[PDB]
Parts: structure tokens; C-alpha cells; sequence
């Protein structure tokens, strides 16, 4: 066997039945209207339909070798996944869609295309591949209006097509409105033909109207159908546009309208220019150095047995180099990694201080920490990376003269990217195992006696 | 009796209302500017008119059938509903908009319809139906962009109709901005009247303006209130469109900025392709089997005494295996049902481990779980549907050498849908009943012994 | 005083300083632009501006005599609104705006009103009227829309001015994109000459461009810079409108959605089309008796004390047919009026069922309720509005044998309109005064024993 | 060393070096496709260019002595800034860049500039510049409403070359569609070129059409794909825009959103036209004295070590007045400054009375209140700023007759503005210090007293 949609080769069969989903979705009806496209090119015509047939009988069987989920489970089962196949309409769709039509070519001749439409069926296909390339790619932003420029041009070029069919059907040339004679060496020509139909396609669903206007009634009703298709499906398609825009400015506008309310309320009440300067180079550090966005938020939906690896996988540079994690316990880290608050620190911002109420366990990801003296300059330690602070004030300790209180004062020597674990998690998942309590209080003991 | 708005009686009536008045919005104004069409089907004009006025009548009848609620109840005696009814501005549009203004047609001759133009006081019905329809339609988005699409028509065929009067008003023909003279045999047809002036119409209100420019001050000042008109409606209506398709792509656009945020993440942070590929297909598989959405956010907006009713019908498949529910107390199972959460689990996925804390009891919904040795492949006990586990570590139990801990590790092969109910729930909801809870510790001891 | 800008003669004198704000803005240009304009009715010019002025020095006086709020009292203090008004940039706005240079009158002749150009110095009262109607009238979305139209109409009318002043300045006729020549019978009268400018002007805004292409390199650099301007300004406006339309739909799109997402639920998992039709008949009743909207949402934002006493004048019609409120204390209705959660139930729901946890008093505010038997039909009692139930349950009693079970089960006869008082809310609030608990548990003891 | 991105001589380097990069992005394209720009300026242009280049070996050299935030230290170790500029794409795309294709120019000779095109690779810069001034500008909105501007008129410049360039290559001339002959005197100036040429783009991005058709295959292909980038890219940036205005509406259209749904809520319950006003005039006094916003859900983005420096430099008016902050401790200010929640309180609101829950101590930011009589408006005392009341209330006191009730009503004459400190708040700060506790009850017995 099966073949596992999930897996990285269903996708590319996804793209590989795209391909003749599209061709058949361009050029079928560009032939059927263009009939110098489909006679001039016939011999290539046909190779490219029988593959693009091939394609989808092999996509047939793909889908009969797919495996669904039941209990959660992919079905393997030959003659259960054939029965899954027929019971679903897309069986129908595919059996439609890959019904021999060009028999027909025997009876209406070799200049009628237009019974391979059926083709279109498989649409299905191709918009199943494109949901899921804007899941799995990784620009989803480009994939997301390259389809909507595709979109575009197949409305663009089927109205091309739709408009060239009705001059033929009125007559080439018979009034002002329709595309002009054949006959004419220069809009005779097949690139003239589908070009200056493209253009008059383009003019009439971007609503510009710079084309001959209608001359019968069947132009008049065609041409006002046609501009209202222009108007309501291309302020559609572009206006789907301006939300994927919208969306990748997403992030970056919340950043700068947090922004901009904050340095609204700085102007109005007047806040001193040295704490505005010291707003606005925080904010310019959290973009700068990639920090607008909160792991948490994004994280949220992902599930806690797959956030956890994730974080696991983030955040196991530091939790290594930590004493309590993955030294004594080795498994323990998973049980506060989801619960981990990472926060940032401005140089000089005094993370912990003298007499406060110790209820928050650091851990150092990333930054200079200071272990300084009351004075304000005098460092007594440099804290660094894998560094653990904030957690002798969480503990209950015999011959503690300080309960609860922060035994020293920590500043951040530039950016700190800090861990803070609350009091009550630590004390909630301690609880397990403490095989690292121990030594926990034993560094704890040590520091309160120096 | 009475009709009870709230019945398919009222729904279909609505509708059989909402067609004349359709009519009446469309064809008065057609038949009052274009006077061919007024002249040539007079025979079947009035035909429709004295039809679409009957209906206008027992649609009056109808609101004085119709039922209210007052105190909840609805409205039985017919005086009240009559005092209901013409005491409500509705029986002031509806007596102005059936008053017999056909008896004009001897004054004013049969090619003045426009005396029918109080018919159109009845849109409220039309109105009515359309928000009805919204309501209890399947096709929520389908009729509304219908419905945006019958707005964009009837204004484009109004202004049409106005653009002829106006061109009958200053002539047809007196300078090259009306419509072109009537005695002109392509000129002169009805439909060709009508056509043209819709697409003069389409070209106005959708700012093409591929039309004859205007020869006098007052055909200037119309087509500058045209053109503006045009700008102002139909951007109002084609961006109602967009926030129409908006709100269509609503789900699956959060869903893919979700995995756009989340993607984002794991490419900045350098996650393992390995784990980028897992949550790719964790999100994948949330997608193509319809998971995207979580029922409590959805369901939040219904009565809890509804929303009850709602995830007993979906759930009762399950809560039938489970013992504890509609087994004992047959009736517990509406006490937790409107709290169990709904989770999923990737194949793989550890939900319960030795040695955690039992504070969640899981009833599996579909897939398989396993109660495996810690060495993590010897499955000891496959649980399938209806199974429930994590409730041994819930209760109170004598003789438990593991308290608060789980007896054994359940992990998922393939994908499971459970439902996680919490030990405060299964706790504060097991105090009304406790004959389901002697087999449940039952199960216990059986289950801790062994 | 003083005046007190709160107050209504403020908002009035605002109108009637908007008025010759915007005739100042509408008409100077106008007339500077169209000498016609200026020269034919310069005797009623001069009057409508010197009535500006006048009107403009006693909103200026006004200025002077509206008191600020200094420690959130209005200052009374004559020189104090001196002070304060001279201090502000709207003293210097309204003296350069009321500068006499209708003197220039004399130098330039009467030719030229652009001298008074400086009284459009005073758009901030305009604008202030503006923004004080938007809060206070009672039709927001129809004044914003209003107020978008007069953008519209007065960018058009100055670019119509300002296309016929650059017609002038290179000479009315010298090419095929000015204005023509003035000689013309037609195309010099004043009527004419406006009113294709605005013609012109809308073209070029609206970016139609059915008008002569430029000639001269003056000519296609402000054509160039008009349709850009009508681009972005107008997109400006016109999605503005649609930000207002979207507004406007707002709460209906908002209902909608919800409605959408039940359905799509109920239809995934295909509910029974009994619980749909019930859940589309609860959303109709929701909708038709205007209950989509939740009061507590909309009154967070006001003042709790204000928010009290909106509640208490909307729920005095119930909460003196009440027995507890209004009655014993006759003041601790306020203490739970903020609290008291409404709720709506359809018809048959069962509020309270024997034997579950009487955590909730409900006060009936509409509808028919029942104390019926456990069998489901004998209704023994009939709740009609300002009764109360399931407060028995929330007191300690002495000789219940029912503790925190519900005496009896209460159904709804049709939709009842409840107010849920949580039981820890009538606990907390009947702290303070038990004069009326007495006679509480005096209905309740006399309903327990019988 | 070194520069300090966060610095302003960064920014300030940024903005010169964003010059050269706009000029760059600017003429480049101009002189290649306007030849006769290229020579007729070229003593100018050379000099422009070179000055350029310099300033971009500068910005190179500047981006080698720009520190980067390892360990959150700013890098001063010269060869180590080296390493991070060689190691980055930066500083291929400055190599490249800066590349000496002018040496080409006596290749091509001096009449193709194009050859300077590698300039543009430093577009970066220029963006990051934005990105900067976005940030740190006080007009965010008008900064980006001007750049996206900058945006369009580069897109229409640009587009006008490339016209330009395609009417050369068919040659000028050659038919209707492509830029007239040069040889034409007025068609061939250098100013008619070039504003001609931007004139066919604004009409063609803009989607206007305006212009002659196109002729050859190439001139419809190019011309449906300009009129395509039109309606995509214009529609992206004119909804940007779109987006801009929306966001310099969002507070003020916030704020009347919810004062709509204020006053469809009071319309609909018939709330009487008393509180009616008094709803407005709250809702003006919000607005007119800028208290719609509230600083805590602006302020949350900031750290709370940045966001209490904020809070201090706003309050420290008021909290120098009080008795209890920088008094006695002088840094307790600090522990309750981000807890303190500023409300707001209408004239003749009572904010105390007597016999309720003191749970909340009140701080006078600014605002007249009064300790009255019962009786309502016998004003016993007037409480200016600085005070403090509802702290008696909060505290264990002995010989209180009145143990958790206000000992007198606090009523508001004019708009209060307080700090509203819980009394869980002020019980949790206080447990470090009570040395202002002392004269806290001190105060507390005083005013029990008597
Ligand atoms: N007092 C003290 N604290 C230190 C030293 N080195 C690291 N620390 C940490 O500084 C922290 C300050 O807050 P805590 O008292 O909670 O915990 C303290 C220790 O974790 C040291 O040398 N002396
Ligand atoms: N230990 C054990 N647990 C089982 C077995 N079969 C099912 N379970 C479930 O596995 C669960 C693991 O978590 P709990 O200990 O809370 O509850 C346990 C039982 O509900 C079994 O055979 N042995
Ligand atoms: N048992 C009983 N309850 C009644 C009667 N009339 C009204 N009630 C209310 O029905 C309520 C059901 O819930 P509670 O027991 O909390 O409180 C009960 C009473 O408030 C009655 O006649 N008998
Ligand atoms: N009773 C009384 N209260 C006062 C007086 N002056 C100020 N107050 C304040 O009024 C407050 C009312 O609420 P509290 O009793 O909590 O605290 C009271 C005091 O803080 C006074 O003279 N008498
Ligand atoms: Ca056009
Ligand atoms: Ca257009």
C-alpha cells in the first residue's frame, strides 16, 4: 503493498497526476476553441492525451492501492481498499473521467477535442495535491499565490477560449465585436488567434473594456455575463490575494501595531525619552534577534506528545549543560519542559533581588548573568549558559536565616534568554523522583552556608 | 390554527411570497421604463401581477395566522395575533403595498406599471426568507453569494431600466449618450432595449465605462451619480463577496496559518527533519481525516441542554461498549459527556507511562491502544473501541502498593481518539451514584491483584 | 456661564459651526477655481461668507467660554478658558482661520477668493462634530457612510476645481484634454463647466479614464499624479465603506458563522435531522426574538457603575415581582443584578432534575415554567414570571433530607427567559444583610415539609 | 570600536546608505531604458554613481564593524565581526553589489548603464532602513503609507522603463501601440519620453487602458501581463493600504464599535433616555480625554521589567504624593505599581458606601472625591489628590466595630481617576516591610477613633 497517503510518495504521485490534470484542464478546451491549435499540433496532441490517459488509469490504481485509516489503522487489505475506492465518489469521477470519449473522434472527426472534457473530472486530484503542498511546503506563502496566479490564468484563458468559440459561432469577423477574419494574414495566425483572445480575456475579467464593443444581442448579454464574471471572480481571486498578504504580514503587523500602541501611550503620557529609547531598542532586539513570536502560542496546537519532543529537541543544548536535567534522573526533564517559560532580559535588568519572594526557578539559555553585590557593580559571580539559578529560595532547608528570600541578587549582563520554572511546577514534578532532590539541596546547602 | 414561524410551513410559505415579490422588484421598473415590454405581454403581465397580488394576500392572511411568543408560548388566539399584526409597521407596508393602485390603468392608460411600484413594500418577505434561508440552509456560503449575486443583478437591471427612462426622458437619439432611437429596426427591439441597456448599466456600475460619453448637464451629473454609485455599491457588495469566500476559507485558513506558524518555528529553530516531518504529518492527518476543527468551540454557542442532546447522538456509538455508562445508572453518561475532552494520539504516542500521575481516564473512542511492557514492544493487552483505562489511578483503593501512579504503560497503535476525562470529573460526578462504582472498583481490584 | 462640551448645546453649536466649515470647504475653492461662480453670485457670496465669519468668530467665542476638565470638574473660571483656549493650537488655527483677508479683495480684486482659503483652517470643528455624532447618534453606520460620501463628494469636487484650473492656467481649449474654450455656447456656461469637471474628476478618481488623453507633458504629469491619487484615496474610502458594510454585518456574520460551524458539525457527524431541525429552530429563536447578542459581552465595557444601574433599569420589570429583591432589603438587588447570568431555554428543557447538585438559583424573568412529576407530564405546579426556583438547594436547612439534591425537576413550557444566580453568588451577597434570608428560608422550610 | 545596531548612529547610517540603494533602484533601470537620460546627464550620473559606490564600500566596512548579540553581548572583536559578515549572505550580496561592472562601459560604452543593475543586490539595506524607521518613528502609519508609496511609484517607474524599453526594441514608432517616434519634436524630448512612458503605466498597473491597443503578438503578451501585474500587484499594495487605514482606525473604530453595540443594546431594551445620555457622555468623556485605550493591554508586550520603569515614570505624580509609597520603604512603590488598575468614575459615583466589602484599596491619581453623610450630600470631607481611602477596610484592626465594612461613603464629585489595589494585593506586598505598615494602621485606628 500500500502505499500510505501520508508518505512521501503519495505526494509525488500527487504531483505527477497534477501534471495531467492541469495540461488537461488548459488545454482541452483551448484546442476544442482553437481549432488550428488542435489540428497543427495533432500528432503532438495526441501523445500528450494518451499519456495524460495512462497518467490517470495509473492514478486509478493508486487509489485502489492507497490505504485508508480505520481504527487508526492503514488498511492493507487488497479487496478492502479496492471496496473503499468503488464506494466513494471518486471512483465515479475517475470511471467519468477516463471513460473513452475518443472513440468519438471516428464519428465527429479529429477537429472536435472537446470529448476528452471528461478529463476534467479528475480535478479532484490536483486540488487534493495542492492541499497538500501548502501543508508540507515551506514556502506556503508563494505556493499559495502561485495557485491563485494559476487560477487566474486558467479563468483568464478559458474566457480566451469561451470568447473565441463565440466569434466562430457568430463568424470570424462578421461584426466589430467578434475576433477578426481569418482570413487575414496577421489574425489568422494561431499565435495572433489565442494571444489577442487572452487579451481580450484579460480586459474583460480585469474589467479595463478596452475591446470593440458588442454589436448583437448574443455580444451584449456574453460581454455583460463576462464582465460580471471579471468583476465578482477576479475581485475573488485577488482579494484570497490581499489575505495571503494580510497573513504573511501577520506576525510582522501584530509585532508593529504592539508597537505603535505602546509608543502611543509613551507620546500621550509624555514617558522621558531615555525609557522611550529604552522601548524602542528592546522592541527593535526582539525583531532583530527573532524573538516576536512566542513559542508558546504557535506551539499550542501541536500535541503535548509531539510539543514535547519539539521542545526537547529545541531546548536539550541547555538542559544538558543544567545539573538537575537529564544528569540524575535522565527522563525528568520531560516533565517541565512543556512548563519551561523562556523570557528575555535587557542588559542590566535585575532578574532576582535580595528579600523577594522566591517563586520562580532560571535556567540559562542563552546570556551573561551576574551573581552581583547589593552596590550595584560589584560582581561576585558570572553565571553563564547551562547555569541554574532561583532555586535555594524554592526549597524548604534546615538553618535557612533567609525563608523565601532570594539569598542574592541576579542582573543580566547583557540579553539574558532565561528558562523561569515556577515554584509550584518544580514542587509538582519533583515529586517523582527525588533521586535529584538530593543533590538539588545538597548545591542547595552549600551556597547557604557560603 | 396557527403556523409557528419556526415550522417548514412558514419556511415554504416565505418562499412562495418572496417569489412575487422577486417578481415585483424585478419587472415593475422593467415594464414602467421599457414600455414594449409593458405593451407587448400586457396579457401576461396582468396575469402575474393579479397572481403576485393574491399572493400579496394570503400572505397578509398569513401574518394574521402566524403566531407569536409571549411568555415563551406561542400565540394561539387569532384577535390577538390580528392586534399582533396591525399593530406592527408590517401591516402598514403590507396594506400600502396591496393597495389597488391598478385602478390607475383607466386614468393613466396600461403603460404606467409603475402605479404597481408599492408592491415592492412587501421586501421585508423576501428579506425574511432570504434570513431564513441562511439559517437552516446546508449551503450556507452557496446561497449567500446567490443571494450577493441576485443584489449586484437587480441593481445592474434597475440601472438599466433608469438609463432608458432617462434616455426617453431627453430621447432617444438626441445626442450620441442615450439610447440610440427606437425607430431603428436594431435598435428599436425590445431586447435589443433591454440588452443594451444593461450592459450601458454593467459598464456604469462596475466602472468599465466603455460607454458614449454624455452630451448634457443632466446626462453628466447622472453618469458622475452613476459611476459613484457604481464604485460605492458594488464595492460594498463585490467585498462582501470577498468576506464571504473570507469566511469560507475561515477553517482551512487558520488550520494552514496554525501550520504556517508552526513550520516557521521548526525552520528557525533548526528542528530535526525527522520531527518536521512528523508534526507535517500529524497536521496532515488532522486534515484529511477532518480534525481541524474542535467540537467544544463550535458546540459552545448551543444550549448546554442542547449540546447534551448533540454529543449523545455522536457519541453513543462508544458510550454504549464502555461498562460504566448506560450500563448501571443508564443515565450518567449525560453527566460527563458535556466534559469529555477529545484527544488524539499518533501512532506511537505513550498516552499513559509506570509511575505518573493518574489524573486522567481515558475511554477509547477508535483506534487500538496497547497495554505494553516498559521495554516498549511487548504488547501485553490490545485495547480496541469501547475500552476504557486510566481509572484505576483515579479512586481510592485498599491494598494499592501504587498510589496515584499508573499500573502499566498504554500507548497507541495508530491513531486514537480518545476521551480524556479528568479525576476532579469522574470524582465529582460518581458522588450521585455509586452503583456504578462497586463494579468500577471492582474492575480495580480485579485488574491491581493480577 | 460655560458651556460644557458634554452637554447637548455644545453638539449643537458644533453643527452649526460644521456648517459654514464645510460650506467654506466645499465653496472657496470652488469659486476660486470657477470665476463664473464667484463673479455671478458674488452678492450672495459675500453675504454666506461674511456669515461664515461671523458664525466663525462665535465659535471662537464659544472656545472661550467652554470649560475643560481640570480634576475631572469643569473649570468655571473665565480666564482659566482663556488661558487654556489660547494655549492650545486651536486658538492658532481659529486666528489665522478668521485673519481678514477678505481685504485682499481690494489688491486682487473680486476675482479671487482663494484669500479666503485660510477659513478651511477650522476643519477641526467639522471634524469634532463628526466624531461627536458618530458617539451619539442613534444611527452610527448611516451617519459613517454619510460621512464617507461627503470625502468622496468633496475630494471629487476639488479635483473638478482644480482639473478646471489647470485648464485655465494652460488655457481653456488650447488642446484636447483641457477643459474646452469657454467661447463655446455649451461649453461656457457655468452649469456646464462645473458639472464636466466633476465628470472629468470622477473619470480620473474612480480610474474609469473615459476622458481625453493629455497632450502636454503638465498634462500627463497631473493626470499621472490624479489617477494615483484616485487609486490609493479611494481605495482609502470605498474600503472604508466596506470596513463600515462589514461592521454593519458584524453581529449577523458573527451569528451566521457560529450557525455554519453547528451545521457543518452536525452534517459531519451526521446528527440526527431531528437534533439539526432542533438546533436550527433554536438559532431561528435566537435570531427572530433578537437573543444572538449576549448583554454581559456588550456592558463590559461600561462602568459597573453604570452597567448597574442599565441592568437594574432593564430587569426592574422582573425583580419586583420577585419575592427577595426589592422587598426586605429593597437594596440588595444591585448586589447580584451584576451577576445574575441569563439564560434561555427552549421549550421541554429541563431546568432542575431530582437528585443533582442545586448549585443555581434561577430567577424567571419570562416565560411558563413547571414543577412537573417524574413521570415527565403531571405538572403539579405553574411558574409564571417573577417566581424563583432552585434556591432551596443553595441554603442549609434543617430536617432535608434531600442536601444539595433539587426537591423537585423543572421544566420549561415553551422558551423561558431565566436568570441563573450562581449558589457561591447568593452566599456572598446575603452575607451582608439575613433580613431577608429569614423569609428565604421561610418559603423554604414551608416547601420542604409539604 | 564598534556600532551597536541598536544605536542611533546605526539608524542614522541605515538612512545614508538607504539613499544610494533608492537612487540605485531608482535611475538605474531610467538611464538604461531612457538613453537619452543616460547621456544627457552623464557627467551628473557618473558622479551620482560613484558617490554611490563609495557609499556602498562603506556600508561594507560598516558591516564589518557592526557588533552581533552573542551570549546577549554586543561582539567587539574585530576579526570575529569579520567572520559573521563574510559567513553571512550579506556580504555575497554586497561583493556583489559592489562588483566593477562599470569597467564594461568601454566595453558597451557609456550608453548602457544597465551594467550598474548589480547595484540593486543591496536592496536590503534599504528594506532593513524601513524595517528600522517603522520601529522608531513616532508617525508609524504616515511612514508607511509613504512607503508604500515609494512602493508604487518605483513599480510604475519601473514599468514605464520597461515600456519604454519594448517601444525601442520594436521600434518607436512602428506602430500605434509602442512610444511614438523620437524623431518627433515633441515626442522626442527627454521629459515627454519619460512622463509618456510613466503616464502608460500608471494606465496600465492602475488598469485604466487608456492607451492604444496593442499590435504585434509581443505588445498583447506584454500587455495582458502588465495589465495582470497590474490588478495582483496594485491590488496587493492599494489593499495594504487598505490595511494601513484600517489600522489607524482599529482604537477609534474599536471604541465606536462597542459604543454601537452600547446603544443598540440600550435602543432595544428601551433603556430610558436618562441613562441613555449618561452612557454617551461616559463614552465622550472616554474619548475627549483620551481614556479609551487601557494601558494594561497596551502595556502587557512590554517586560515587566520595562513595563514597571514605564508605570513608575507615569505615576510617580500621584505615588509621591501618598503616604504609604516612597515614604517609608521607598521601594515599595515598585511591588504594587503593576497591579495597581486604573478606573475610571463618573461624577457622583459612589465608589465606597458604607456596609460593604472593603476588599479594595483606592488611590486618588487625580479627581475631587468626598467622605459624605449618608445622607447624600452633606460632604463630611473633600479628598484631592494623594489621598488614599479603602484601606481601613482591608486591615486587621483591633476595636473595629465595623470588621470588613466601609467605614464611611466615598462618593466622586467629577471624573475620578484612581488606582484601585485589591486587598489581596496589598495584604501580599505588604508581607515584606511592614515598617510602613506601622503607620499604615497608625492612620487606621486614627480615623476609627473618631
Ligand atoms: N547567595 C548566593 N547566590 C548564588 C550564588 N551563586 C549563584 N547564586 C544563585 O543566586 C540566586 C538568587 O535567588 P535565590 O536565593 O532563589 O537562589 C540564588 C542562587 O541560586 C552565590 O555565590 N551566592
Ligand atoms: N496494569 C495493567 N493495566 C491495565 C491492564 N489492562 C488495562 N489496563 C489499564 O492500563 C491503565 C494504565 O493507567 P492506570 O494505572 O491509571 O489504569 C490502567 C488500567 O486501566 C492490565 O492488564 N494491567
Ligand atoms: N419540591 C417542590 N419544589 C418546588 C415547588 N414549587 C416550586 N418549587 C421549586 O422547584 C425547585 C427545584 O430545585 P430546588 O430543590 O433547588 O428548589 C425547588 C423549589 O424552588 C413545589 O411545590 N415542590
Ligand atoms: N469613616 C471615615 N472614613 C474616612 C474619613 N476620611 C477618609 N476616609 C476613608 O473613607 C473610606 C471608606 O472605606 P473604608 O472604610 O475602607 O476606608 C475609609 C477611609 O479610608 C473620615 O473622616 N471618616
Ligand atoms: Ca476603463
Ligand atoms: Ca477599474
Amino acid at each position: 503493498v500500500v502505499i500510505d497517503p501520508s508518505g512521501n510518495t503519495y505526494y509525488n504521485w500527487l504531483f505527477c497526476i497534477t501534471l495531467p490534470v492541469m495540461y488537461n484542464w488548459t488545454m482541452v478546451i483551448a484546442r476544442a476553441c482553437f481549432d488550428e491549435l488542435q489540428s497543427d499540433y495533432l500528432e503532438y496532441w495526441l501523445i500528450l492525451d494518451y499519456v495524460s490517459d495512462i497518467v490517470y488509469l495509473i492514478d486509478m490504481f493508486v487509489r485502489t492501492r492507497t490505504g485508508y485509516l480505520e481504527q487508526g489503522l492503514l488498511v492493507k487489505e487488497e479487496l478492502k481498499l479496492i471496496n473503499k475506492y468503488k464506494s466513494n465518489l471518486q471512483f465515479k469521477l475517475d470511471v467519468l473521467s477516463l471513460i473513452p470519449t475518443d472513440l468519438l473522434y471516428f464519428k465527429l472527426g479529429w477537429n472536435y477535442p472537446e470529448i476528452r472534457l471528461n478529463r476534467l473530472l479528475r480535478f479532484s486530484r490536483m486540488f487534493e495535491f495542492f492541499q497538500r503542498t501548502e501543508t508540507r511546503t515551506n514556502y506556503p506563502n508563494i505556493f499559495r499565490i502561485s495557485n491563485l496566479v494559476m487560477y487566474i490564468v486558467i479563468i483568464i484563458h478559458w474566457n480566451a477560449c469561451v470568447f473565441y468559440s463565440i466569434s466562430k459561432a457568430i463568424g470570424f469577423g462578421n461584426d466589430t465585436w467578434v475576433y477578426p477574419d481569418i482570413n487575414d494574414p496577421e489574425f489568422g495566425r494561431l499565435a495572433r488567434k489565442y494571444v489577442y483572445s487572452l487579451y481580450w480575456s484579460t480586459l474583460t475579467l480585469t474589467t479595463i473594456g478596452e475591446t470593440p464593443p458588442p454589436v448583437r444581442d448574443s455580444e451584449y448579454v456574453f460581454v455583460v455575463v463576462d464582465f460580471l464574471i471579471g468583476v465578482l471572480i477576479f475581485a475573488t481571486i485577488v482579494g484570497n490575494i490581499g489575505s495571503m498578504i494580510s497573513n504573511m504580514n501577520a506576525a510582522r503587523a501584530e509585532f508593529q501595531a504592539r508597537i505603535d500602541a505602546i509608543k502611543q501611550y509613551m507620546h500621550f503620557r509624555n514617558v522621558s525619552k531615555d525609557m522611550e529609547k529604552r522601548v524602542i531598542k528592546w522592541f527593535d532586539y526582539l525583531w532583530t534577534n527573532k524573538k516576536t513570536v512566542d513559542e508558546k502560542e504557535v506551539l499550542k496546537y501541536l500535541p503535548d506528545k509531539l510539543r514535547a519532543e519539539i521542545a526537547i529537541n529545541v531546548h536539550l543544548d541547555t538542559l544538558k549543560k543544567v545539573r538537575i536535567f537529564a544528569d540524575c534522573e535522565a527522563g525528568l526533564l520531560v516533565e517541565l519542559v512543556l512548563k519551561l517559560q523562556p523570557q528575555v532580559y535587557s542588559p542590566g535588568d535585575y532578574i532576582c533581588k535580595k528579600g523577594d519572594i522566591g517563586r520562580e526557578m532560571y535556567i540559562i539559555k542563552e546570556g551573561k548573568l551576574a551573581v552581583v553585590a547589593d552596590d550595584g557593580v560589584t560582581q561576585f559571580v558570572v553565571l553563564s549558559d547551562g547555569s541554574y539559578f532561583g532555586e535555594i529560595s524554592i526549597l524548604n532547608i534546615k538553618g535557612s536565616k533567609a525563608g523565601n528570600r532570594r539569598t542574592a541578587n541576579i542582573k543580566s549582563i547583557g540579553y539574558s534568554d532565561l528558562f523561569c520554572l515556577s515554584k509550584d511546577d518544580l514542587m509538582e514534578a519533583l515529586t517523582e523522583y527525588p533521586d535529584a532532590k538530593t543533590m538539588l539541596e545538597e548545591k542547595g546547602k552549600q551556597i547557604l552556608m557560603k
